[PDB]
This record gives structure tokens, sequence and C-alpha cells, in this order.
């Protein structure tokens, strides 16, 4: 049902996708160790925001690892090209994984925005429901990326509505609670918003690849877009969230945070 299954791949195409996914694994698990070691310099009220980045690194790292092994399982070099064998490859499992990873990305944002108690629970709940609506409708949509492009587009439109509303909740909370943020991170959090807008928008672009480039090079392009988007939305984003957590910790008087920033 996926466009990947339609084509044979050159040695170059096949190996490049393998390298993309493998590099993705390495970057996330390398970043994982970074978040782990810096977590001790984060104040208790923010420390979970850094822990969530560890959770995202392993979650994303495992899905990229799984995709890479699926890639090599599904294809074999036969008569001059990589051809589909008995096992299958699908991006569908990425969608399933977003059901967990996207709430984690949103939660760590709410934490450094200094949301607490009732407002935190209610905001998280609405955000997660919006994200799940986006993901599920998008998942349904890509089931038709070969059979029914018109249906892919309509489900994509519904998904985009959830996307836009989710982003509106995010923007509203960010620009409202920006003033509560310490150590100059009121400025930094604005860049985080724009980073999210940019990085997350790459995913619906990848979703539409079967509509504007239905060929083997389109398959490569989609994996390339996922790679850019994954690294930007999880790793670079996580680094900014953790930076914001540490800076606010230091400004709140947390001594390990103050000492850590002093060494650099
Ligand atoms: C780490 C993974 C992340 C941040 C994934 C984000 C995914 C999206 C923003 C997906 C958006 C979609 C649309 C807005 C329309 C087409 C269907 C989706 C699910 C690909
Ligand atoms: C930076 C270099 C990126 C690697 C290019 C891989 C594409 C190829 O070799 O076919
Ligand atoms: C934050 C951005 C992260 C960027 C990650 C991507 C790094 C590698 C990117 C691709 C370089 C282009 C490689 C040339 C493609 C050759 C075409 C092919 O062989 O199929
Ligand atoms: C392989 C990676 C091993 C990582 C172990 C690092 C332990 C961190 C110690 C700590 O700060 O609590
Ligand atoms: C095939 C029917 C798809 C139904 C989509 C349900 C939308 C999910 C909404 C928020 C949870
Ligand atoms: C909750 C929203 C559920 C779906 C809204 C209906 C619009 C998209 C569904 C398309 C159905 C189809 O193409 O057959
Ligand atoms: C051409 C790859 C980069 C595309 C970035 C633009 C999409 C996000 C815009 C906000
Ligand atoms: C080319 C540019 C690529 C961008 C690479 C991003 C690298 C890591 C981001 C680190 C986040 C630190 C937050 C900003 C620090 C500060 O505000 O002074
Ligand atoms: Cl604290
Ligand atoms: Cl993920």
């Amino acid at each position: 049902k996926n466009i990947e299954s339609l084509f044979d791949y050159s040695a170059g195409q096949f190996e490049f996708i393998d390298h993309l996914l493998t590099m993705g694994v390495g970057v996330h698990f390398a970043a994982l160790i970074f978040f782990l070691v810096v977590s001790q310099f984060v104040a208790p009220k923010y420390r979970i925001a850094t822990a969530l980045s560890c959770i995202v690194m392993v979650s994303a790292g495992l899905i990229l690892n799984s995709q890479a092994v699926m890639w090599t399982d599904a294809y074999a070099y036969v008569d001059g090209s990589y051809q589909l064998q008995d096992l299958t490859f699908s991006n569908g499992y990425r969608y399933v994984n977003w059901m967990a990873t996207i709430p984690c990305l949103l939660l760590q944002l709410l934490i450094v925005l200094n949301l607490k108690g009732k407002e935190l629970f209610s905001t998280a709940t609405w955000l997660i429901l919006a994200a799940w609506g986006m993901i599920i409708t998008g998942y349904v949509g890509q089931l038709y990326e070969v059979d029914d492009i018109a249906q892919l587009m309509i489900w994509g439109a519904v998904s985009t509505a959830f996307f836009v509303v989710m982003n509106w909740i995010v923007g509203t909370k960010i620009f409202k609670n920006r003033a509560t943020m310490l150590g100059g991170t009121d400025s930094t959090i604005t860049k985080v918003f724009w980073l999210m807008m940019f990085a997350w928008t790459l995913y619906p672009i990848a979703y539409l690849v079967p509509a504007f480039m239905n060929n083997a090079d389109g398959v490569v392009l989609r994996q390339l877009l996922f790679t850019i988007a994954d690294i930007s939305s999880k790793v670079i984003y996580g680094l900014m969230i953790t930076y914001i957590a540490i800076q606010q910790s230091a400004a709140a008087g947390y001594v390990p945070a103050q000492q850590a920033l002093g060494r650099i």
C-alpha cells in the first residue's frame, strides 16, 4: 500500500537510505547520553523536561533502528538492483510512534513554560488530543498513497486542521507565558516556537511526496525529509529545551545549574 513497495532501487539509492537511517540512530543515541549527563544540572521543577528528551531519543532511535533493519530485510540485490523480497517496508510504524513521541515533545515545552497543576493538565490534555487526531487521520491517509491519492489528500486536509489548531494552542501558550520565564529564556522560547513551525511542517511535505514525486527518487526524498525533520524536531529542539531548563534553574538559584554554566 506504500509507494516504497512499487520500485526497485539502485545500489546508490538503497545504500543512501540505509545510511540516512543508521546516521539517524547514531545521532539520537549520542544525544541521549548528553541529555542524561546534563540532567543533574537541572532543577527539580524542570528536570522532567530533560528526562523527556532522553525518552524521545530512545523512542525515535528505536524506530529509526527498526526502519533500517526492515529496509535491509525487505530488499536484496538481484539482477543489478535492490528488489523487494518476502518482508515488507513501511513508514506506517513512524505514525504509531508519533502517538508517544509527539506528546513527549509537547509536554517538555509546557514544563519549561512554567505551567503547573490544573493549567498544565488541561493544556496537555487538549494538546495531546489534537496531536492524536492529527496522527490518526494522517495514518489513515497514507494507507491510500498508492491506491487513492484523492483520499490521501482529504485525510491530509483533516489532519492539517488538527495540526493548525494544535500549533495555535502551542503559540498561544508560548507567547502568553513568555513573560514568566527567567534568565533571558523569554527570548529563547520564541525561537523554539519557530523551530517547531519549521521542523514539524516537513512531515506533511513528506506525506505529500507520493502526490508530486511518485518514483524511487521520491522515496529517497521522503527519507531525507524525515531525517532533517527528526533531527530538528527532536534533537535540536531538545537541546534548546534543556538549555532553557538549565538557564531558568540557574536563575532560580539552583546551584548545580549555576556551577555548570560557570564552567562554560
Ligand atoms: C518527532 C516526530 C514529529 C515531531 C512528528 C510530527 C508529525 C507531524 C507534524 C505530522 C503532520 C501531518 C500532517 C499535518 C498532515 C499529513 C499527515 C501528517 C500526520 C504527516
Ligand atoms: C539538521 C539537518 C540534518 C541533515 C541530515 C542529512 C545529512 C545528509 C544529507 C544528504 C546530502 C545529499 C546526498 C546526495 C544524494 C544522492 C542521491 C542518491 O544517491 O540517491
Ligand atoms: Cl526546583
Ligand atoms: Cl518518533
